[PDB]
């Protein structure tokens, strides 16, 4: 028994705040609208309500998910008739960027082996997170928060939620930073979910937030976010440009990589450059901000002060390294710390490593619609 529509605010209709403004439009002003894989965007948005279903008003949208079949032509009709698209403008432009993301695959096992030896860590085992509202700790549980701690010490910004730290003495000090981990400060008293064959390669696992390990055999170990070190991030590309190792051209994965297998006396003081440092656990597609896994090509990261968490994303914009059109009903479902105005796109594109050809070569201009549930009002949300 079919959920109710709901009334969709009228062909212009118009929301604004903090620059932008939200125009309602006709689905058939999205280009190649028509010609969308949308059995594909079915199947993102359902992965979505998994937690989206719970905020309220996507209820509806979420369960009808449910009752529709993974078809376009079924589909397309349940984009059309239960969601409104609201055109976004940010500043006055309607264009905006579009980045891409993806989740590494790399050579690695579960065990220290001759080829394999660089341990993946998951939360340490005197890792304690503490909420941020000279001052004083307690412990509440084997992992987060008797003790003192000076908060001049820690890594905080104009940004920091929580900050990260180990007792030592009668102290609170900041946790262990990239350059000491990398020099073994963990030994014995961390988790290691599996090894990495290069080093290089697991620090950009790192700068993506998760990853998989590809075995000898061909089997996957899924390695997924679980927490940082809160150190600041510094780019190791820029770092060695000025240094002068490499040109900022070649500063690719790749092009490290390959330098530090003819360069080992230099690998320990850049990796160090970026104190940084990325703890996983043990788990397709990685966990986004909406705290479900995310679907290849038909997910992205967005600014939630411009975009509601969870929401259809009309994408028009160029193929990476066709140029040619991209347009793609996407789910917006993750975030990102880069990620910031009214339209802006981190293009989720997959795992493996066309993805990652993919994503570092996209960098263009992009336009926006949101979709939301009939009547559902876009938000500018300070």
């Amino acid at each position: 028994p079919d959920r109710p529509a709901g009334i969709p605010d009228p062909a212009g209709t118009t929301v604004a705040g903090g620059g932008a403004v939200y125009t309602v439009v006709p689905h058939l002003s999205m280009p190649h609208w028509a010609a969308q894989d949308f059995a594909k965007s079915l199947q993102s948005f359902r992965l979505g309500c998994a937690n989206l279903k719970n905020r309220q008003g996507w209820q509806d949208v979420c369960a009808q998910a449910f009752q529709t079949p993974i078809h376009s032509f079924q589909a397309k009709r349940f984009f059309e008739r239960y969601f409104t698209p609201w055109q976004v403008a940010g500043n006055g432009s309607l264009a905006g960027t579009v980045t891409g993301y993806y989740e590494p695959v790399l050579k690695g096992d579960g065990r220290r082996t001759e080829r394999a030896r660089f341990p993946i860590y998951g939360i340490p085992d005197d890792f304690i997170s503490v909420p941020l509202p000279l001052v004083r700790i307690r412990q509440t549980g084997k992992n987060s928060g008797t003790h003192t701690a000076d908060l001049s010490r820690f890594p905080i910004t104009a940004r920091t939620t929580a900050i990260k730290g180990r007792f030592e003495g009668s102290r609170f000090l900041p946790y262990h930073t990239r350059n000491q981990i990398n020099g073994g400060a963990l030994d014995g008293k961390a988790p290691i979910l599996g090894y990495a064959e290069d080093p290089v390669e697991l620090f950009f696992m790192h700068i993506q937030g998760s990853g998989r390990l590809k075995t000898p055999s061909g089997k996957y170990i899924r390695i997924g976010y679980a927490d940082k070190n809160e150190h600041p991030y510094v780019s190791i590309g820029r770092y060695m440009a000025d240094k002068g190792y490499l040109k900022l051209g070649q500063t690719s994965m790749q092009g490290i990589k390959a330098y530090m297998r003819q360069n080992p006396q230099r690998l320990a003081e850049v990796l160090g450059q970026n104190p940084s440092y990325i703890f996983f656990r043990e788990l397709d597609g990685p966990v986004g901000a909406l705290g479900t896994p995310l679907m290849g090509e038909y997910a992205g990261a967005i600014d939630r002060h411009y975009i509601t968490l969870g929401a259809p994303l009309f994408v028009a914009t160029a193929h990476p390294v066709t140029r040619k059109a991209l347009n793609r009903l996407i789910m917006a479902q993750d975030t990102g710390s880069a990620i910031k105005g009214a339209v802006r796109v981190d293009y989720f594109w997959g795992y493996g490593d066309e993805a990652g050809e993919l994503a570092g070569k996209q960098k263009t201009t992009g336009y926006v619609w949101q979709l939301l549930p009939n009547g559902m009002k876009p938000e500018y949300r300070p």
